């Protein structure tokens, strides 16, 4: 969804499209203050609207359109037409200046700071809209302190979630360590209050890796995520035991979706957790656990609501913090 008309947006409409943009340019790389401090422009330019000519003169390719105001308009429609995109469209739009970026175009450096830095910045939304203003837009009247406030606004009002343990009970039959199968790692084997019992997502995750032989899945969280030591960072996994495996690679879980049961894929489920978003396989040192970094379950994932019946003197900890 997006809105797009020769007319001005009201701040539903733009708020709408104002979102779309932040995770269209979010996925490209774009910091989220740089995107913001370019809403902050785009509100003044076009109320965000990407069908918009300047003074709503229609088909006037001299004067402005679109997101920024490209004029004339024509260098845009143009550039659209030679790369086989629909003009009068908001992702055409945004891939117009993604190009800009990419080519050394539209910019001056009047600020001390590139296109590529601009779009990896982490200055206040405030500061950059007024960068992009000064060395993107260059306007005749160059006072517009409205941009900045825009920009901030929008930071504010658009879009970590914490890894939660993935089962309502932490009972250890072996840990870290463990004698029988986990010298040298940090995994842990948990069992639940019954057998094939069932265990859910920590946060929004996708399934990278199936071992059918081992009985195995591996996942690895969309996004960083706040772990219950304070940390941020992206998580990968492995969830060890379970029959018949649940799901494919590629599968996507939300935070809480049913993720495995416990089994004997002595019914239970190893649970290994590394530091980053790269699934590497495993290695034996000398037993068997992910290759990679290894953490601390208890140090990644918080026991809010959880039932500890052992333990294992582990520093399990809840954390409150609140999931945006
Ligand atoms: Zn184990």
């Amino acid at each position: 969804m997006v809105y797009v008309s020769n007319k001005y947006l009201t701040m539903s409409e733009m708020k709408v499209n104002a979102q779309y943009i932040l995770n269209y340019l979010s996925s490209n790389g774009w910091t989220k203050q740089a995107i913001c401090g370019m809403l902050g422009n785009m509100q003044s330019e076009s109320t965000i609207n990407p069908g918009l000519w300047q003074n709503l003169d229609e088909g006037n390719t001299s004067l402005g359109f679109g997101l920024v105001q490209w004029t004339p308009a024509s260098n845009y429609i143009n550039w659209a037409n030679s790369q086989g995109l629909p003009y009068k469209n908001m992702d055409s739009e945004l891939k117009r200046i993604i190009w800009e970026v990419n080519n050394n175009a539209q910019w001056i450096n009047l600020r001390d700071m590139t296109f590529k830095e601009y779009i990896k910045s982490t200055k206040t939304p405030r500061e950059l809209a007024m960068i992009f203003l000064a060395s993107y837009e260059r306007p005749a009247n160059p006072n517009q302190p409205e941009r900045g406030d825009q920009a901030e606004y929008w930071y504010k009002n658009l879009s970590l979630q914490l890894a939660q343990f993935p089962m309502d009970i932490i009972n250890i039959s072996q840990g870290e360590n463990g004698s029988f199968s986990h010298k040298g790692t940090l995994c842990i084997d948990f069992v639940g209050k019954t057998e094939k019992y069932p265990y859910y997502a920590p946060c929004d995750c996708t399934c990278v890796w199936r071992g059918d032989a081992s009985a195995y899945l591996a996942w690895t969280s969309d996004k960083e995520v706040m772990c219950a030591d304070g940390s941020v960072r992206y998580i990968t996994w492995v969830n060890v035991h379970e029959s018949p495996l649940p799901f494919d690679v590629g599968k996507k879980l939300k935070k809480g979706d049913l993720m495995g049961h416990t089994g004997i894929g002595g019914d239970h489920w190893h649970f290994n957790v590394i530091d980053g978003k790269e699934y590497q396989g495993w290695t034996k040192k000398p037993d068997s656990c992910l290759a990679g970094t290894e953490l601390h379950i208890y140090d990644v994932f918080a026991v809010n609501n959880v039932e500890i019946i052992n333990g294992n003197g582990y520093d399990w900890k809840t954390s409150d913090w609140q999931d945006g």
